[PDB]
């Protein structure tokens, strides 16, 4: 029965053993150049998950070397003064990503401001230029949740190619990149939403299955196939542990693998972050 | 029973009022909206259909200026030629006919041509514009496609949309259009196990594959709208990615091949033209 229980995919494990390579190769480029990597981070408004999510994004710069610099705009921030601020940072040499922490307040046009930051220093893969490049085999830095996820499939030797992955939700953060990049490691990918009929069969034909909703629990246990891996990228709040957006409870009798919550999507996707402007400062610094 | 999507004759209408718009906006700026048509190397059927796009831009009062390239055209040459076009303010839009010779990076060239441009809608910029709902000109055939279904009233929202094939130019960007619209979604491609299986789920079938008659019509679903891609020229007429002969009994609705998707491509390629020119000139 041991034997038979789901592998866990353990993405905090794999976030902390990444962090130990980038660590390294910050010290290297700080001793050679004189000169640290910074992520500028920009926290519009008060929403205080987007304020965890920064401290803990800025905290992981730290644990590798680098530094952040902290932008913090007012809630009533307007489109073109968030435009304007994103402008200076392209401009300074001296960043080398940029991050704006999702969601920004509801009177800023999001899209825009993300297409906004430059393709070099788009290292949350938020840009549409970036999301494009991605979809057709072209370098771009990846969403990075999606990438995340990519990364913790393949670093546990997960078969992609051939399997019918199933991504539930079509963010253009999450959803969207996470069907393209199973598509480029050869799933076939069915992409599902909130008009989608017949959900609860589309997931149960599902070899792999992401859960990119934002509701908690809302995939259903039983509508798993087994053997199945399943991915659970949601996060929500709870008194005794947080839960995602799918049902994981005895999930270790259904799935051959699963992402746990916490400790599965969560630090993979600051990892992927902070992984990806170390890649940028060493191509700036170089 | 099928009702055939007929693509010819929404062509047809659909160059009525382009041609009332191209010659308000010659008459208004005395300026005549130029496509440039890029055909590198020796492919029959690239320059048959670089042609038709030439003659559907001068039927709705354009002209186009006819780029012809050498088979052993570089990468450089190719990128080096686009960038003059870009620079060329008499050209409103740009074809770069595909599938360009072997040698050349095809994906580099199209990425080349500017987003006010890129009236075929092959750029990267604008296929990540078009998928986050960004305007941008969307690649010519899917958006053809999107147009009939449309015009034809057909039910997209909450169907099961199965593409088959994922190309950049086709089965990628066809895929982010139904997805726009609501459809739920399933992209195969050659590796899919129970491509079959896939297909009799199919609510509206996309067949994008470039293989004649790849898609069987024993896998169709019936009541399903079928919407062949394909072109494939054949003694007494050419056929299509799908088996149709007999689809009028399965489907409920069907493009035929030929006289489905095809004018379409044209007709979509040339919209754009008109939008870019009516941006540029106006
Ligand atoms: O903000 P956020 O973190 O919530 O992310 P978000 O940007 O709201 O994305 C949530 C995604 O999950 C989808 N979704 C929400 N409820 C669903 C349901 N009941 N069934 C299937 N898909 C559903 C949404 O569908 P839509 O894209 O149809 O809203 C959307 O694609
Ligand atoms: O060049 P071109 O004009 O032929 O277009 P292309 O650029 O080769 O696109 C053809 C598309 O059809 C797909 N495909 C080819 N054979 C298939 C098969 N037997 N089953 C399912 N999908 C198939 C290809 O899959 P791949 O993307 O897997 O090659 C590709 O996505
Ligand atoms: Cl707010
Ligand atoms: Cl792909
Ligand atoms: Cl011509
Ligand atoms: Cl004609
Ligand atoms: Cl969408």
């Amino acid at each position: 029965f041991q034997g038979h229980m789901a592998l866990v995919l353990d993405g905090r494990a794999l976030a902390k053993q990444i962090e130990e390579n980038l660590l390294v190769r910050v010290e290297a480029l700080k001793a050679k150049t004189g000169r640290t990597p910074i992520l500028a981070t920009i926290l519009v408004g008060d929403d205080g998950a987007s304020a965890t999510y920064v401290r803990m994004k800025g905290n992981a710069c730290r644990r590798v070397g680098m530094d952040s610099l902290k932008i913090e705009l007012p809630q009533e921030t307007t489109t073109e003064q968030l435009l304007a601020e994103i402008e200076k940072l392209n401009a300074n040499p001296d960043v080398h990503g940029i991050l704006l922490q999702h969601p920004v307040p509801a009177q800023i046009d999001e899209r825009a401001c993300f297409d906004a930051i430059s393709l070099a220093k788009d290292v949350d893969g938020v840009t549409c230029l970036g999301f494009g490049r991605m979809a057709m085999g072209e370098a771009a830095y990846g969403s990075a949740t999606p990438a995340g996820i990519m990364t913790i499939l393949k670093e546990n030797n997960i078969e992609i190619a051939g399997k019918h992955a199933v991504v539930v939700g079509r963010s253009a953060i999450l959803g969207k990149p996470m069907a393209m990049m199973l598509l480029q490691a050869n799933a076939t990918v069915t992409i599902c939403h909130s008009r989608t009929q017949n959900l609860p069969e589309l997931v149960k034909q599902a070899d792999i299955i992401v859960g990119a909703v934002g509701k908690a629990e809302l995939i259903q246990k039983d509508w798993i196939k087994q053997g199945a891996v399943v991915v659970d990228a949601g996060f929500h709040p709870r008194d005794g542990g947080g839960v995602g957006d799918i049902q994981l409870q005895g999930i270790e009798e259904i799935a051959s693998a699963y992402t746990p919550v916490p400790g599965g999507v969560g630090p993979m996707t600051i990892t992927t972050l902070i992984r990806q402007t170390v890649e940028a400062a060493e191509k700036a610094l170089g």
